């Protein structure tokens, strides 16, 4: 029932994501010189370095907020892809499956700890 445990769990999951070759396109903000129309489609850019920096600055209050930003990385990829068969989008789908598989226990444990705190 540790209310704070999610933070280090998220740090470790981000470390695993950075070791995945599938995270390459998502490690830093999308390069606007490479994709000049990116901001005409995507209103809120997001990337894993921004997520890691937000976490390390103490600017996430819960793992749900971190999960919302990670999911935005994947929805941006889906919105920007010209095809569902594109390389970068295909990498985003595998990385999303990996992330969802690992974040589920983090969210469950945190929500359970909060419920215990308010019992
Ligand atoms: C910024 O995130 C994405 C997501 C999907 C994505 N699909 C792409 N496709 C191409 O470049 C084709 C050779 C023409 S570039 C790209 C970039």
């Amino acid at each position: 029932y540790d209310i704070q445990a999610w933070k280090k769990q998220c740090e470790e999951l981000l470390n695993l994501i950075f070791q995945c070759e599938d995270s390459e396109p998502f490690r830093q903000p999308v390069d606007l010189l490479e994709y000049p129309d990116y901001r005409d489609i995507i209103d809120t850019p997001m990337d894993f370095a921004t997520v890691r920096e937000t976490l390390e600055a103490g600017n996430y209050e819960s793992p749900m907020e971190l999960c919302k930003d990670v999911r935005l990385i994947f929805s941006n990829s889906k919105a920007y892809t010209p095809s569902k068969r594109s390389r970068i989008y295909s990498m985003s789908l595998r990385l999303s499956a990996f992330f969802e598989e690992h974040i589920s226990s983090v969210l469950s444990d945190y929500k359970s700890a909060l419920r215990f705190h308010k019992r």
